[PDB]
């Protein structure tokens, strides 16, 4: 390993079994030894396969994952189709007569018909696939010198103790190039290393066929998932350094003795593809058997040294990219606290400031850890629920897992990839965006039967050439984009223009042309798709604009409102974006249109849902004009429902039914043009103080600060960076990892739940840089998607530094920062775009710039950029006059 004492490290000085797991467990964690698991293990994983270690001392345990073992979906029953209720959709007449109950004044309708996804076998969930349990046979587990530490920098774990004035060590890593775990186990005394390997499926699945056998070196588990006949196989292969191997009594371990050190390496995989409809690869069990065996032998023919280089090579290139420094102390300093204790200390108030910026900064930290374990460029799916990590296991949806550890489209998934780009991981986005183009042709089956738009030829029709694409909340690896079994959670189709802001920001954050053609190609189809088949003028209820018809705020209020400011929120952003992207092709399709003769009445429709003037103006450009998405109501919040008045209130008075009544309720779905988007920001300020107000009642009851789930404060957060408050974000930082985090610094819901993880990081970013606003100066100039530099800096940071951010427009951003100012900023380039540069703690024309032709232009407020030509390549350094 050599010289690690800068590594970062989350480090305990016991087992997890000896660890503290007393904070909330959590729905699906009654069990004792599952909530021990979430709270005290320790993750690590290539995108693919994951482990999390237990550091036990004589029946060592790593929990184990594959990415892709997945029940429900084709072949768990003889008529899948994607959760789709025929006779609840009826072609679109179902949403219809809705939205005509609405346009004709009602308030509410019920929008119970909408609904689909009844079997839970079908929609399926995320399995634990097992355990790797190594079984030492001490007869007591007393030890000295024991440590077990997660080494972020170098994407390991390690466990070290002393039994018997013997040491024993282990390492655990898993590698991207090799596609392979790796168990490195070692003891200090020839002879001594003995143990059992074993790998038990998790018990709780149903299986068809499984067998466990052991030839020569190498033990297989393999069978089917009997909810669906996924075929699974994995395989140990125990290599001894140049001691004795034998198989296991039972016949189904492989047993170590008399040795000294072992090299494991670990594979799996399943059949699974994402490829409509069959979600198969079409390879038999011998085949995935053969490929799996493939695996772990052409890593053993590589050897230890160098799977372990280039696994570490693999890891720090992509987490070394961003350092941050707050002051913090780290695992090598003088008097050094282990994770649990810094955490302990942290809830208590007793940590020193240093002990605070550790914690603050590994927990940042950690976020892009833990995207690099679960999200990587070949992974077939995103990261989940739980990212790659799980314990429980069932075969039907909302069964032994909590929401199935399933991709969750209402604010979970968004969340996950909030600090992908900002954090310098932007490749990893990657199998988001196959994985929402792996919408489109499940969801045109959703379009049709639910709204209406049937794409011909839907097998061969392009993406960005259909009538459109739907899902909705509740999504697993098989398409199955029906609305939910239940409208107050299930029915949501905004949820796709909302993860079509992640997956826009991957060229907004870039330029990649060819980025650039894929999120087009998702935009053009989802924008027309809402233009032709879900806006229509407003009833009286929602005023005078165009709306989305029958709708439910994530997840509170009145069901089935005529709009909201969540659902017209979201679509703004989306016509925004696919404006922007079709003015950087050159507008080939003549979509971007303009507002004239615009009005909500060019999409008056016949009895029969078709356009009754074929040629007005319904252009994304008029469009976008008419959705009016904000509204300030009668206590100066953003309102929530178009029919709002006071907070919580309708115009008339009286609550608004299902309202949640302290002002505490989790998702702010009517914010979301605040944080992530770009219609509420630090220059379109017409509506700050109303989203700082909303956001005040949301988090405050009078001056004191609630708590709530880890990742309704991870969105809090940003959302709050996104006003400029940075003592006000800090708050929420420091809620967050007092309330929702556990040992191993899991955010929690409860239970276990990662996004609050990814919500952290990415919150702690928009503190330190923004890139998502438009600046225009007195001149009336536009300076779009401007970098803005600590633009809600708290005043417990007043120094640091922090350098490898990443802005839209793709520039490479780091900056130092002394008594609450910045002192320097270096912006690499990289990719030739004019700098346009705010500095929100200095003022911009207080700087100048060197490699430099800076021009000082101001806004009205009297702010500053400062703005000048730059080369792709080229680093420029801006310090105080
Ligand atoms: C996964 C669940 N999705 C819905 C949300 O309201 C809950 O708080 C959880 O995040
Ligand atoms: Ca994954
Ligand atoms: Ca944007």
């Amino acid at each position: 390993d050599g010289d690690t004492s800068k590594d970062d490290w989350l480090w305990y000085k016991q087992p997890a079994s000896q660890t503290d797991a007393t904070a909330t467990a959590g729905g699906n964690y009654g069990n004792p030894d599952n909530n021990r698991w979430q709270q005290t293990t320790l993750p690590f994983g290539n995108g693919k396969i994951g482990g999390t270690v237990w550091g036990e001392v004589s029946r060592e345990r790593v929990t184990f994952n594959e990415e892709t073992l997945w029940t429900g979906g084709p072949g768990s029953s003889t008529s899948y189709n994607g959760g789709n209720n025929e006779t609840k959709g009826q072609n679109g007449a179902t949403l219809r007569a809705l939205n005509k109950q609405l346009a004709n004044g009602a308030e509410t309708v019920n929008p119970g018909n909408l609904t689909g996804g009844e079997n839970a076998a079908e929609q399926g969930n995320y399995l634990n696939w097992g355990d790797i349990y190594l079984d030492y046979g001490f007869n007591d587990t007393t030890v000295t010198e024991y440590r077990r530490d997660l080494n972020l920098s170098k994407g390991k774990a390690d466990v070290t103790f002393k039994h018997d004035g013997v040491t024993y060590t282990r390492e655990y890593f898993a590698s991207n190039p090799d596609n392979v775990m790796v168990a490195r186990l070692t003891a200090s005394k020839a002879g001594k290393l003995n143990f059992n390997v074993s790998m038990p499926t998790n018990t709780n699945y149903s299986k068809t066929g499984e067998t466990t056998t052991v030839k020569g070196d190498t033990l297989t588990v393999k069978g089917a998932l009997g909810n669906n006949g996924l075929l699974y196989n994995s395989q140990i292969k125990v290599v001894l350094d140049n001691g004795t191997l034998s198989e296991g009594s039972d016949g189904a371990s492989l047993k170590v003795s008399d040795a000294k050190a072992v090299t494991l390496y670990i594979a799996a995989a399943t059949d699974y593809k994402q490829k409509y409809p069959s979600y198969r690869t079409g390879e038999t069990a011998a085949e995935v058997n053969t490929r799996v065996a493939k695996v772990v032998q052409d890593a053993a023919n590589k050897g230890y040294t160098a799977v372990k280089k280039a696994h570490i090579d693999d890891h720090s290139a992509i987490y070394d990219r961003v350092k941050i420094d707050l002051g913090q102390s780290g695992h090598s300093s003088d008097g050094a606290v282990a994770t649990d204790a810094l955490l302990k200390a942290y809830q208590r108030g007793s940590a020193t400031t240093a002990q605070k910026r550790e914690l603050e900064t590994l927990v940042y930290k950690y976020g892009r850890y833990l995207t690099i374990g679960s999200s990587r460029e070949n992974s077939q799916l995103p990261s989940n629920l739980q990212g790659i990590w799980s314990v429980t296991a069932g075969d039907n949806a909302h069964g032994n897992t909590p929401w199935g550890s399933d991709f969750h489209m209402n604010v979970n998934l968004q969340m996950n990839y909030w600090p992908t780009y900002s954090a310098n991981m932007g490749e990893l986005a990657e199998p988001l965006i196959e994985y929402v183009e792996g919408l489109v042709k499940p969801g045109r089956v959703t379009a049709k039967v639910y709204a209406g738009a049937e794409t011909t030829n839907p097998e061969t029709t392009p993406i960005g050439e259909g009538e459109g694409y739907m899902a909705h909340t509740e999504n697993t690896a098989y398409g199955w984009t029906a609305p939910g079994q239940s409208f107050s959670w299930g029915w949501s189709p905004a949820a796709v223009p909302w993860i079509l802001q992640n997956v826009y920001e991957a060229y907004e954050y870039s330029g990649d042309p060819a980025l650039l053609d894929r999120v087009y190609a998702l935009l053009k189809e989802e924008s027309h798709f809402y233009v032709n088949y879900m806006l229509h003028k407003a009833g009286s209820s929602s005023g005078d604009r165009l709306t989305t018809g029958v709708a439910y705020s994530p997840e509170q209020g009145p069901l089935g409102t005529d709009g909201n400011t969540y659902e017209s929120s979201l679509v703004w952003q989306m016509l925004n974006d696919a404006i922007e992207a079709a003015k950087a092709k050159g507008d080939p399709d003549g979509l971007v249109g303009n507002t004239t003769d615009c009005s909500a009445d060019n999409w008056a429709k016949n009895d029969s849902g078709n356009f009754t003037d074929a040629n007005a103006n319904r252009s994304w450009s008029c469009a976008k004009s008419l959705l009016k998405p904000i509204e300030v109501g009668d206590s100066g919040q953003i309102k929530e429902w178009y029919f709002e008045g006071a907070l919580g209130k309708k115009k008339d008075g009286s609550t608004i039914s299902g309202y949640q009544a302290d002002n505490q309720h989790r998702h702010m779905s009517h914010l979301l043009g605040l944080f992530p988007g770009d219609l509420i920001t630090i220059d379109n300020s017409e509506y700050m103080d109303a989203a700082k107000t909303s956001l005040r009642y949301r988090c405050f009851k009078g001056n004191v600060l609630q708590s709530n789930t880890g990742w309704a404060i991870g969105q809090r957060i940003n959302s709050w960076a996104r006003t400029g408050d940075g003592n006000t974000t800090y708050q929420l930082v420091e809620l967050q990892l007092k309330n929702a985090m556990y040992a191993n610094l899991f955010d929690y819901h409860a239970p276990f739940q990662i996004d609050g993880n990814f919500g952290n990081t990415s919150g702690v970013d928009e503190m330190l840089l923004q890139s998502n606003s438009t600046f225009t100066d007195t001149a009336g100039k536009k300076y779009v998607n401007y970098t803005n530099i600590l633009p809600a800096l708290p005043d417990a940071w007043a120094g640091g530094s922090v350098s490898g951010l990443v802005a839209r427009g793709n520039f490479t951003v780091g900056t130092t920062w002394k008594n609450g100012k910045a002192t320097e900023v270096r912006l690499t380039s990289n990719k030739g775009k004019q700098a346009a540069v705010k500095i929100t703690a200095g003022g911009a024309q207080n700087y100048e710039v060197k490699n430099v032709n800076a021009k000082v232009v101001t806004n009205a407020d009297g702010a500053s950029l400062l703005v000048f030509d730059t080369t792709a390549g080229t680093t420029y350094t801006i310090t105080k006059k």
